[PDB]
């Protein structure tokens, strides 16, 4: 059996992102997978990395260092419960799907907040214990992104550059760093201006891909894959 | 005369980021510049893009579209006051400095939230004004970043890749898109493991660069600058 966590970042359930999340739950549940959804806006998920993320005595209350304090709080079991709840969902997952609209060539801040606060030292990685030795090794991760910009816009010679260029901080700096095996991203280009038929085709392509998701190999998460260098 | 806005994202005033922000205020104020600081954690700045960003009634209450609603709210002077306050600081600025520690090869979520919510359609860009024609054309922007990783790690053959690879979503996808002239980033590598003398050298390098900031030309914000090749 497999456990899937869907980390979802969209305000509107009737949106195209909402439809992609719903077909992921539908298809994976049909396969007999165990499915969990962290609907960040519905949870009013806290995005800010603050001293409220530590419930116990701070290691150094004179000079607050978020990384040091959260690492110590993880080992002491004194992290805020909203962080621990997400870490339990991640720890048990075989696959983590991130479903979000592209905001400024990145994740919406609420999802950036989940990354910043949930993936702390001792949990996601350690020093040493990062990249191929990351603590989330063996787990799969997949970015399912929607854009405003068209596929043509997202080309080497297009105004936005190749879509792989913006994946680097998420895929390499974050997911690879934590030891995830990164599956090929699902990019659904410009659904808002696409036709009804094209929108249906994009949802069908995602549902169809999920049917064989457990057969895929991860991408080689390198500078050459992202930039051709 | 010149107006400078410093958008600052660090929880601890005694930090290295705090020292960089303080020397930027000191040097620019000494030059006779008009200086404003948006200390995001001190303001408990809201990072989430929600329907609370629009005051009064929505354009379409049946299906909530953040982009459409904020664009309409901007034209109708119906945006939340925290957004409008930031837009006034940006509108008047000749230079916007972003001072932040690197979080997951990107900005901390609180600063990602400022970008998501402040830089709305009608304000920062429109059709036709984007990239070179962006509504913030003529304004300068500068990313002053601190990292955990060393300069050696941030090379093309290093574990993290070239530091220019992670700048693409911030410099091109956000700042250039809005029409800013992007000044060369200030990257201060691994201050935490640097000696007291090295930390002083990095702060002095920033203070010295600010002395001739108004003489600089912006970078050519292209795929070739970031990835070339
Ligand atoms: C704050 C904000 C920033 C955005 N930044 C980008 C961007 O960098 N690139 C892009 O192609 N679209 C961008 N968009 C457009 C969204 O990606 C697009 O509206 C969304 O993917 C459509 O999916 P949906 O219908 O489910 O909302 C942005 C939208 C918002 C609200
Ligand atoms: C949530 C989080 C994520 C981080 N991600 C990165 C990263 O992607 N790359 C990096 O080199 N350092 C990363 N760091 C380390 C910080 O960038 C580093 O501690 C900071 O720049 C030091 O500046 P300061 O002493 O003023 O805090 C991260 C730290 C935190 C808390
Ligand atoms: O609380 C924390 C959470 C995350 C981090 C991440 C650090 C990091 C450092 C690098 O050199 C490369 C990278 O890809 C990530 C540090 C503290
Ligand atoms: O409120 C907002 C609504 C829409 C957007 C879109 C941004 C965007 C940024 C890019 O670099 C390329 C692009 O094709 C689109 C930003 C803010
Ligand atoms: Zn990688
Ligand atoms: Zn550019």
């Amino acid at each position: 059996g497999k456990k899937v966590l869907i980390v979802y970042a969209h305000q509107e359930p009737k949106s195209f992102n909402g439809s992609l999340k719903n077909v992921a739950v539908d298809e994976l549940s049909r396969q007999g997978c165990t499915v969990t959804v962290s609907d960040l806006y519905a949870m009013n998920f806290e995005p800010r990395a603050t001293d409220k993320d530590i419930t116990g005595t701070l290691s150094n209350p004179e000079v607050f260092n978020y990384g040091v304090e959260t690492h110590e709080a993880y080992k002491q079991r004194s992290l805020a419960s909203d962080i621990t709840d997400e870490q339990k969902k991640v720890r048990e997952a075989d696959l983590v799907i991130f479903q979000f609209p592209l905001y400024w060539f990145s994740v919406p801040a609420i999802l950036k907040g989940w990354m910043d606060r949930v993936l702390c030292q001792g949990f996601a990685f350690d020093i040493p214990g990062f990249y191929d030795s990351g603590l989330l090794q063996g787990k799969l991760a997949l970015l399912s992104v929607t854009t405003g910009g068209t596929a043509e816009m997202y080309t080497k010679t297009g105004v936005n550059g190749d879509s792989r260029y913006f994946l680097w901080p998420l895929q390499h700096g974050t997911l690879h760093f934590c030891g995830f095996k990164v599956l090929a991203p699902q990019i659904s280009f410009a659904p808002e201006i696409a036709s009804e038929e094209e929108r249906k085709g994009m949802v069908a392509a995602w549902s169809q891909r999920l049917q064989t998701i457990w057969k895929e190999e991860p991408i080689p998460c390198t500078a050459h894959w992202h930039f051709g260098q």
